[PDB]
Parts: structure tokens; sequence; C-alpha cells
């Protein structure tokens, strides 16, 4: 809508204050103009219809209940805009500033969000499995990385290569969160998953196999559920950058870490200029090993580090 930028105030979903960028024409609207082409948040209104309404508010206070899923799809829309401008020089999602689109309260009870092709969408949760997902960074992050990937590398959703597609966006929602760094962890969706249950999340880069995922390719998954497994097989990928980062000893080959800026650029650097589409495991390896290589050298820490990594997961 065409208005004034303003800044608003509420509540996020774990009960949190935080300012929001907003727009005024007669109502206040929750339309970021500071970044890009701007950020829209819209309500879904416990229906499917896509996108619903931009999101309106007669005062420019968002501490309903009500509120609190916008305010925090909002808010951690514009953390992971600027995770990717100030860490990576990317201009959201298609690296041309695109609008980012998210819209909340998507059906009832619903333990999920997504990507759909053109926004994020995020249920509210059932209030046992999830809370409303857009309470979790790393979740909000993780779903806009889906459309980074789908501009640059474009890994087909299935098998390895949509493994690797889950794994990028774990990696860098987990990145993004560290960003932010309220309490950051190696564990996916910890802030909005079973509310009445502490210390558990949905995945664990640190530890795949702690809720049964692989952590080594010879445990991967064959079958067909899942889309072939793309949120299990993504363990071995999650492992494998969670080592490079942090280091550590893995069925007896120990890893080097090299820190999350690192390997944020080795990602970065791979999702972008060297996966396909069709990209397997292996084929990962050989373009995270050609990023490190062109980032600090063929014979530097960093490539190294990546090899014993891979190696450690047993991919080649
Ligand atoms: N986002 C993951 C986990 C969601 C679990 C929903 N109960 C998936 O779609 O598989
Ligand atoms: C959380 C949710 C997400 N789409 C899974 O994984
Ligand atoms: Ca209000
Ligand atoms: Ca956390
Ligand atoms: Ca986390
Ligand atoms: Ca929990
Ligand atoms: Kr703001
Ligand atoms: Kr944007
Ligand atoms: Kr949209
Ligand atoms: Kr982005
Ligand atoms: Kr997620
Ligand atoms: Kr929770
Ligand atoms: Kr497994
Ligand atoms: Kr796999
Ligand atoms: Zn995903």
């Amino acid at each position: 809508i065409t208005g004034t930028s303003t800044v608003g105030v509420g509540r996020g979903v774990l009960g949190d204050q935080k300012n929001i960028n907003t727009t005024y024409s007669t109502y206040y609207y929750l339309q970021d103009n500071t970044r890009g082409n701007g950020i829209f948040t819209y309500d879904a209104k416990y229906r499917t219809t896509l996108p619903g309404s931009l999101w309106a508010d007669a005062d420019n206070q968002f501490f309903a209940s009500y509120d609190a899923p916008a305010v925090d799809a909002h808010y951690y829309a514009g953390v992971t805009y600027d995770y990717y401008k100030n860490v990576h020089n990317r201009l959201s999602y298609d690296g041309n500033n695109a609008a980012i689109r998210s819209s909340v309260h998507y059906s009832q009870g619903y333990n999920n969000a997504f990507w759909n092709g053109s926004q994020m969408v995020y249920g509210d949760g059932d209030g046992q499995t999830f809370i409303p997902l857009s309470g979790g960074i790393d979740v909000v992050a993780h779903e806009l990385t889906h459309a980074v990937t789908d501009y640059t590398a474009g890994l087909i959703y299935q098998n390895e290569s949509g493994a690797i597609n889950e794994a990028i966006s774990d990696i860098f929602g987990t990145l993004v969160e560290f960003y932010a760094n309220k309490n950051p962890d190696w564990e996916i969706g910890e802030d909005v998953y079973t509310p009445g249950i502490s210390g558990d999340s949905l995945r664990s880069m640190s530890d795949p196999a702690k809720y049964g995922d692989p952590d080594h390719y010879s445990k991967r998954y064959t079958g067909t559920q899942d889309n072939g497994g793309v949120h299990i097989n993504s363990g071995i990928i999650n492992k494998a950058a969670y080592l490079i980062s942090q280091g550590g000893t893995h069925y007896g080959v120990s890893v080097v870490g090299i820190g999350r800026d690192k390997l944020g650029k080795i990602f970065y650097r791979a999702l972008t200029q060297y996966l396909t589409p069709t990209s397997n495991f292996s084929q990962l390896r050989a373009a995270a090993v050609q990023s490190a290589t062109d980032l600090y050298g063929s014979t530097s820490q960093e490539v190294a580090s990546v090899k014993q990594a891979f190696d450690a997961v047993g991919v080649k």
C-alpha cells in the first residue's frame, strides 16, 4: 500500500517486546519499507487461501495474542533479510530485493510452515506439538532460505538433491539464529516445538541421531516417504556442516573446526556458484571443496577441514 513509514511495537509468540516497521494509510499495515522492495505480512484468518489480507491494525500496537505470530513473521523476515545483505551482500532472496511476503494463521492447528514458491506460510500449531511457528527465528530463516535456493542452485526437492536443499535451509536458518544471537544453538525449531517438553527440537545438527536421523552416508534412507527422505538424509549434511564449523571426532575421524563465518562463506559460495538442480552428496563435497579453495587456497586448513568433515560422514 502507498503510505508513510512508521514504527509500531508489539509482542512476539514468546512474549518478547519488539519494534516493527509498519506503513500508515488510515490503518497501520505490516509493511516494512526499509528493506528492499518491502517486507509484507498477511493474515490468512485460519483459512488456506493465500496470501490473505495485508495485516491491518488500528493503533500501531500489536500486543494481542492474535497479533503475536504476525509480529514475529514480520520481524524475523527482517532479521533474515539483514543477514543475507550484511553477511553475503545478497539483496533479498532473488538478489534484486524482491518483496518478502509471509502469511500467518494458516489453517487451523497447522503444525508446519513452508515456502510455497512465492511466499512464506506459517501455521499456528495445535498448541501441543507446535506453538505458532513464526516464533522460531531458525524456522523463519529456514523457510526464506528455500526461496534463496530456488533462485540459485535450484536443488530438486527429492532424494539427495532434496536432502541438500533441506540441509542448506537448516544451515542458514541456524546461522541467522547465531547472527541474531538470542540463545542460539545447533538445533532446529526448539523455540516453537512441544511447549510441554523442555530441551527438545525437531532436528539436531550437532547430533542428528538424537531424533533418529542419519549422521553417516552408510545410514542413509533410500525409501520413498518424505520425498525420498529429504528431512531425514539432511542429517548427513547437517552433521558435516556442524563438524566444519565446530570440529569434533565422528566415527573416529577428527575434524578441525573453522567457525561459523567461514562455514557460511563456503556454503553460500557453493550454493550460488557450484550446486545445480541435480547435485548429489558427492557433488556437494566437490562444490564445498572448490568453494573453500577459491576463498582460502588449495592447501588451506579450510579445505582440509571440509574434506575431513565429508570423510567423517562417509561422503566420498
Ligand atoms: N518441517 C518438517 C517437520 C514438520 C513436522 C510436522 N508435525 C516436515 O515437513 O517434514
Ligand atoms: Ca492494535
Ligand atoms: Ca535458540
Ligand atoms: Ca535453533
Ligand atoms: Ca519443546
Ligand atoms: Kr523498527
Ligand atoms: Kr525485501
Ligand atoms: Kr503472495
Ligand atoms: Kr533473503
Ligand atoms: Kr524448519
Ligand atoms: Kr515451545
Ligand atoms: Kr538413522
Ligand atoms: Kr542420501
Ligand atoms: Zn525445509
